């Protein structure tokens, strides 16, 4: 019905309007699309930060470092977020996006078995350096846009190398929107640490119907934006590409 000129001139103003540049690729089936108002973005490397928090807690709850209904005791430390000031599970601490909870687990997996799940999983450049509790927020770990709808493709149809189990116990922790009949799965990311800033948005779309369509929004986060214009430009793409 609409062009597909339409689809790419719309998705692009959604960026441009926020001020700010990015890109979302969307995945149907093996098929990989490319939007926003930056495209070349799409192969370019920058920090997941929270994003790796997917994959810090597939590794976590793999190798019984954690439990999903264990309680990370608040050490009762100022925080940052006040919102963090408090006891949470694994995936309380996904909705909130707590740093100090996936530090703690980040610590509790160790340097070593860190790296060597990392390598397993050949999730982005793969290097995760010396610091076992950062290297998801400053490097040296680094990921493509590409990489990680791949990522979340993997993950969305359990094809990531983790127990069936795993995978399911950390996909009910990222639930974000139900809207329409659909259910929309992802992690958010600010890279706040790094110069110029990063901001993320992975996960997939589960449709009435039973598809799975992945995504990955992937733009530069600008002193004084709002974190949820990474929610609201991905809801109005998906919706104007009648995914939702
Ligand atoms: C919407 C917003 O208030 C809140 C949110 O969500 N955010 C996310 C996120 O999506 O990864 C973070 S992560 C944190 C920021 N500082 C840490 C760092 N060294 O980069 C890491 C914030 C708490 C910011």
């Amino acid at each position: 019905h609409i062009s597909s000129q339409q689809h790419e001139k719309a998705i692009k103003s959604y960026f441009d309007e926020a001020q700010t540049q990015g890109v979302i690729i969307i995945k149907e089936g093996k098929n990989l699309s490319t939007y926003g108002n930056a495209l070349a973005r799409a192969n370019k490397e920058y920090v997941p930060a929270s994003t790796f928090d997917m994959l810090n807690a597939l590794i976590g709850l793999e190798n019984h470092k954690a439990t999903t209904n264990e309680i990370f005791k608040w050490d009762g430390k100022k925080r940052t977020y006040p919102m963090w000031e408090k006891d949470m599970t694994l995936g309380e601490a996904m909705a909130l996006s707590a740093v100090p909870v996936y530090q703690e687990l980040a610590r509790r997996t160790g340097l070593e078995l860190m790296q060597k799940e990392v390598k397993r999983v050949n999730f982005g450049n793969t290097n995760i350096g010396t610091q076992v509790d950062n290297f998801w927020l400053v490097g040296p770990l680094k990921i493509t846009p590409v990489q990680e709808v791949n990522f979340a493709d993997d993950l969305a149809h359990n094809r990531l190398p983790f127990k069936l189990e795993t995978q399911e116990e950390v996909k009910k922790m990222l639930l974000i929107k139900e809207v329409n009949g659909s259910k929309i799965y992802a992690k958010s990311g600010w890279g706040m640490g790094v110069t110029p800033q990063v901001g993320w948005l992975t996960g997939w779309v589960e449709q009435a119907n039973g598809k799975k369509i992945p995504f990955s929004l992937n733009l530069e986060m600008k002193e004084g934006m709002s974190g949820s214009i990474r929610n609201e430009i991905t809801y109005k793409s998906l919706e104007n590409l009648g995914i939702i």
